[PDB]
């Protein structure tokens, strides 16, 4: 692939060299390696999240008597953990000869930690199987030994499916880069409140924004579709996960 | 125990004798036995299920698409089950050395079915394991075997704990008796609109009255009160059930 071309930078001015650390030069040299093998597509929905609110808020103290805290990544980790077994495909990898997908019988989920010295990964795994207080636990855990540099790699392996987490920050939305050899990774921007038809009026709704980005030979546009739309509803209604 | 005086009713008018099932009489037999064995006392709760009542009537589309119908029985086994694991002693039985409780580390429950022939009582084991449209199917299937006589006697065992529900028919509330050796029955009667104060005025909320009978040796009031008081939180925010 054709290099830059290198500048002069200092032509223009006062310049300074500061290095990468080892592990964004490892983050850099993935994120390269994925963009250019995954034909990157990113699907946008946005769910309806005032109920899923109004309950997080009011188990405030449940979570603080079990010592965690309960943001919104437990409660998306249960509804992807649920559609990864209802859509498998998203659960799934293309087989290095090309003309296969594995598909995975176990459902592990990543979140992006940013730290100073870079990108972490951490995996919980078998997410399908745990409640809304372990998990919350585990991931509360898991950030804090990725920002103290105790996370062992093997936490950092065999993930199905990333969710990337910019709430916290802001952004309506963005366009995430799937960490090969997963097949996706689900972006979530900040909630914000929002008028939305009634039928008769516009009624103020708490909306969460959400960016599937997808390898495009493994899901075509009308799966993905169907996956944000069934997040979205799962996301309005988390009882559906019990039937 | 004192029999009771035989009568002449003929003196006083026409009779006519039926004879009872065997099943009549075995069930007549086991009540008798529970009555004189286990000090009952029944504790009466409301919980409100105007939630989960929408939440039902919603999921009307899925269950049908299942084949299954979904009523409140698969909501009220779900939710006892989460319980009998958080209060264990409502899972368990008094040890014939009367100095022991047995402890069950696994959840099955049975539910009464009226049959011509006389009760039936099917159990649907691990019950803390199945999904709602499971135990609905399951419910459906035990229900209709009872009443058209194919319950193998094996479906009528190892229960820990029973449901008796009559709210399709009427009532405001009973007092069910323990099926010993198990330690407590919940029944279950007709919800209606009740106003309910929310701090300044009545609101209409649905009401579902539960009638908690127990084995006043092995669980003390404070505990049954507790238990009945969980479950009306429970069913008022099934959600809580996922944490």
């Amino acid at each position: 692939i054709p290099p830059i071309p290198p500048v002069d930078f200092a032509k223009y001015g006062e310049i300074e060299e500061v290095p990468m650390t080892r592990l964004m030069q490892i983050g850099a040299t993935n994120l390269h390696r994925s963009w250019l093998n995954v034909p990157h597509v990113t699907q946008f929905e946005s769910a309806d999240i005032t109920e899923l609110e109004a309950f997080r808020v009011a188990q405030k103290a449940v979570a603080e008597k079990a010592g965690v805290k309960l943001t919104v990544l437990p409660l998306l980790l249960k509804a992807c953990a649920y559609l990864l077994k209802e859509l498998p495909d998203f659960n799934s990898s293309l087989a290095p000869s090309g003309q296969a997908l594995i598909r995975k019988k176990y459902v592990h989920i990543g979140f992006a930690v940013d730290t100073p010295d870079g990108l972490l990964v951490p995996v919980i795994r078998n997410v399908d199987q745990k409640s809304l207080l372990q998990l919350a636990a585990e991931a509360a855990e898991l950030a804090e030994k990725a920002r103290s540099k105790k996370l062992g790699a093997d936490a950092m392996q065999g993930a199905c499916f990333t969710i990337a987490s910019l709430g916290h920050i802001g952004g309506t939305a963005f366009t995430p880069i799937v960490n090969a050899p997963e097949v996706a990774i689900l972006g979530v921007s900040k909630a914000s409140m929002q008028p939305v038809w009634d039928g008769k009026a516009f009624q103020p709704r708490l909306m969460l924004p959400l960016s599937l980005s997808y390898d495009h030979r493994v899901i075509n546009g009308a799966a993905a579709a169907r996956f944000t739309k069934r997040l979205g509803d799962l996301l309005a209604d988390i009882r559906a996960i019990l039937l």
